[PDB]
Parts: structure tokens; sequence; C-alpha cells
């Protein structure tokens, strides 16, 4: 029975599985009223990828496809319809048991980045772009999305197109940023399918523990963050190892290697998320050279040492 | 001795260690005249990072720092000076034995990306939240103003005014601005990390085949362009996931050369073999330039430690 393990990469050596950002802090928010059901950064402890999760850090919130039509929006500038493929270039088959192409964004918001094209030496262009994932035109499970640009004309149709994500366009009221609200992958009247399950503590006094990254903004006021359940390197490790889960809950300890001291402990649940016994919201203050070490398999009734 | 291993990753599951791009193809170019001495994606088989190599995919060709002021520069655009720190925010100490802050670009060219800022000061009427901005930007790494080992670089924008002095600044790389002759793209020419006319130091060593008939094998990614004609590529010696794997394993190297086989998981067959050298690079027996045409579900499997006398089966 291949023993279970976590990477020994430290906090300052990890990246977010839901947006291409470094991990900045560990974070809790016990009074969260939203159902937590993100679709990127989802992997079971025995290495099963779920939701829209894929392995490439470059694939998170990325799209590939081709533009088909230009449409001026009445309020939000120039829009472009885009057919999307899988990130490996193959056609996306909507009958596969996934919510949307792997890497599709998993939250409501205006995602800011750059659209680039290299024609089928070829000509090239790139421009800043925004994808409103709450729009009725955001239908990646149906093979098509829309993006908008400040550029009014220089986007070509029928040519290979890449979206490289960079941050958010805004977090104003009118920009519908909510990291826990899933897009409607097939449009508003259609149910999402093949989702990774929601996650929650099941024991009193526990809360979820997140790996938090602060996300850039194109403009406006705000200090937005994206919280993932496990960093991308954990997804990659678990997929590689595929170690059998010996119970439903692993016990992990956050350790300071220099002193060898454990700073706190957490439950790492089979479905791929952490809980801690903490009754406060906000960052965990601890060294970014610290790291989680697997201790032993426990169960849902194990009582964590309070933080 | 802890056994040496590689990750199990098809080519379609790997990313470049020299720019944030997926690996697209394996590639050779035996008649390359340049010295190959890249500084990102450098790690020995026993897990020693070298050059400017760091572990985060988000840190490759990234900078963090603060804009100081707008500057005049004969070249087109609006120019800005920025101090740079280490990527983790701590001050860069030029006395450390590295060529430049980890993650600094390792090639000559006009690197295109986005500069973003989140102000330090907050506004009460905005919920005690800071103002933000982002704009497209270009960093010419051949410029005399590209001096990351001195803690300072310059970037240019199309935007003419909306970049703030004294505020935290991030550069997110996206591609190249141009590959015209006037944009000095050369993936094997290192920047002058301390400026015009200074010698770079603390470099990861150059790599080469030493056995007749062998050439370097690269993990190639095609890099986006802001404009112009071209199909530029960036070639790395090992993908970022191998750097990450070797760093964590730190398995002792039992000879100077690990024999690896590129295997198709579905067929089970070996497509070709290669030497994986101690300093962290591959050679193959091949006498042509261009892509290696093989499925992207293929992967390298470690077979055994051999020595430099070993003769590879021709590809
Ligand atoms: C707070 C500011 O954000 C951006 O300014 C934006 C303006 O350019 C304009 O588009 C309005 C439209 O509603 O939105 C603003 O947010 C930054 O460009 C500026 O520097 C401020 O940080």
């Amino acid at each position: 029975s291949k023993p279970f393990t976590l990477p020994i990469l430290t906090l300052g050596e990890l990246t977010n599985s839901r947006f291409p950002l470094p991990i900045d802090v560990l974070y809790t928010n016990p009074n969260e009223s939203a159902i937590v059901q993100c679709q990127n950064g989802r992997c079971t402890l025995d290495g099963e990828l779920q939701g829209t999760t894929q392995l490439l850090p470059t694939g998170i919130c990325a799209f590939r496809g081709k533009v088909t039509q230009q449409v001026q929006d009445e309020h939000r500038g120039t829009h472009w319809n885009m057919t999307v493929t899988n990130l490996n270039g193959t056609p996306f088959d909507p009958t596969e048991d996934v919510p949307a192409p792997l890497g599709t964004p998993d939250f409501s918001g205006q995602i800011y980045g750059v659209i680039s094209q290299r024609n089928t030496l070829p000509a090239n262009r790139a421009h800043e772009a925004v994808i409103a994932t709450y729009s009725p035109k955001f239908t990646p499970k149906l093979g098509n999305i829309q993006f908008s640009t400040w550029e009014t004309q220089d986007v070509s149709s029928g040519q290979p197109t890449k979206f490289t994500p960079v941050g958010l366009a805004s977090v104003d009221a009118n920009s519908h940023f909510d990291q826990w609200t899933l897009p409607s992958y097939s449009g508003a009247l259609t149910l999402n399918m093949n989702l990774a399950p929601s996650v929650a503590p099941v024991f009193p006094g526990e809360c979820l523990l997140f790996f938090r990254s602060f996300i850039p903004l194109k403009g406006g006021y705000g200090n937005p963050a994206i919280d993932c359940l496990m960093p991308q390197e954990w997804v990659q490790h678990l997929y590689q190892e595929s170690a059998p889960s010996l119970s439903d809950v692993a016990l992990v300890r956050y350790v300071n290697p220099e002193t060898g001291r454990t700073l706190f402990e957490a439950k790492l649940h089979r479905n791929g998320f952490l809980t801690v016994a903490r009754n406060s919201a906000g960052p965990v203050v601890a060294p970014t050279n610290g790291y989680f070490r697997f201790d032993s398999w426990v169960n849902q009734f194990y009582t964590l040492a309070p933080m």
C-alpha cells in the first residue's frame, strides 16, 4: 500500500489552482454563507481529478479557440464571439463527463487578460480582453464564449486564438465578482453537470482552510482574492502518486522545519480539502517557509487541536 | 541511496521553465552556433537549483517592485523606472551568489506583458480599499536600463499617464512584443544583468553534447506575439515540473548520466532513448534539426545510470 504523502514545497513555493497566482497566505472565513463548490483545484487524495481541473499551471482560466464574429455591445464596448476547443487543440466533446473544457474559469466575474493570435512567417496580434463569466454568452460547455476588448477592430476571425488570464477587470457592483458563484457553463436556464462536490466542515468548531492569493485588477478600488482548496502543486503530486486513501480523513501538521515545531494541525479530507478548528476569520500568521506534513489517517470524529 | 526518478507526464502535461507556456514539442538543432547557457530551468539531477531558477510557474519572467518615476528614453512609448525586489517581496541583496533576482528573464528580447498596481494607501470612503490599475507593457532585456542585479529595470507602455509612482507593481509576462531584427530577440543571448558593459556572474554553466553524433534535446514552446510576423519559440533544457520534482526528491546522482527512454504509455514501446546529464539537460543521437514527431502522451522513463561512454541508439 503506497504511503500517502504531500510535497515538501513551502507556502512561498506554491501556486493557486484556481488562478495563475502565487499562494500568499493561508486563510479562514467561518461565517461564510456560500456553498463552496469550486471546480478548479479539485483532486481526491488518491489522485482523481474532478470538475474542470487539469494539470498545467498555464491552463488555469485559459481558453483556446477561434473568433467567429465581431459585435459592438451597447454598453461594454467591442465584443468577439469565440469557439473554444480543449486546451490541447482537440475539439471539445460536450458528451464527455466534465462541466466544461478543462481549465475553464470556475467563478462569476469579469476576468481580465490578453487575447493573442498567430495566423494559420504568420501574422500575429494581441490585445487586452475581458471575459464576463456571468454573461448569457459565456457557454463554454456548448463550445462558445464571448470576450470584449478596448481594441475596436484588430482581432481576426478564423485564426488560432489564446486567452492568457492576468486578473479581474473590476470588482464594482456591476461586475458581479463572486468567487463562490459558479458560471452557468451552458447558459442561465441550464443546469451545470458533472460537478466536483461541495465541501464543508462536518464537525462543530471546524471551518475550511484555504490557500489564498490576491488577484490583480485592471482598475477600480478593491483588494480581491481567490481562495483554493489545495494548491496546484498538490493536485500535481496527488495525481502522480495516486496513493490509496486509508480512511476518509488524513491528519496533517503545519511544521516549522527549523524548530521542528508543529504550529497547528488540520484535517485533509479524502475529497481534497482542509479543515481546522479555528473560530476566527482572516489570514493565518505563520512563516512562508512552513509546510504541511502528513501525520496519519484519522476519521470524521477526530478532534483537532484548536488554533 | 534514494532512487532517482522523473515525474510521469506526457508532453501535454508539462510546462516550460523559461517562459509561462505549455510544452508544445520536443526539438533539436544540432548546428546551433550559440553557446547554450540559459539561467531559468536549471537544476542538477540531485536537486540543486542554479542560475536564476525558482520553483513557481508564476515567477518565471516575473517581476515585483515599485515604479519610481516616468523616464525619458529615445525609444517610442512612455517609459517607467521600477525598483525590483525578490519575488517574495524581500529586498534583493546583490551580494547573494545569483546572477539576478530569481525568475528574471534569461534572454535578449522585448518581453510583452501586463504591469499591474495595487496601491498601499487605502480610502475610507471606498471601504478602506486601495486603487488599482493595469496596462500592457514591454521590457527590453537588452536595454542598458535593464539592470535587475542592481535592483532596477525599466518598462514601456502604450498608456501615456496612468501608472503611479511609489506603488506596488507586478509584471505578468505574456509573450514577446516583436521579433523583427530591431527587437533583438535571441533566446541564447543572456541579458547584461548589471547593465551595459558589465560581466554577468554566478551563472549556471553552459551545456553541450560531448559525444560525436549527439545533440541537445529541448522542450520547445511557441511564444505569443503582440504584433508582427513570426513564429517564435523558447526552448528549455527541462520542464518546470522536472525542476520541481528534482528539487523535492534530491536523489543522489550515481553517475554523470541517467539513461532515459521516451515511451508511449498506450503502445508500451520505446520511441527513442536519451542521456539525461547530471547538470540537468538531455542529449540524443540525431542528425537533423526540427521537431520530434511523436504523440504528446509520450513520457521519459528513467532506466539506469550509465556513463559518458554509453552509445545511444539513433533516433
Ligand atoms: C480607481 C482608478 O481605477 C482606474 O480608473 C478607471 C477609469 O479609467 C475609468 O475607466 C473608470 C470608468 O468607470 O473606471 C475607473 O476605475 C485606474 O485607471 C485609475 O488609475 C484608478 O486607480
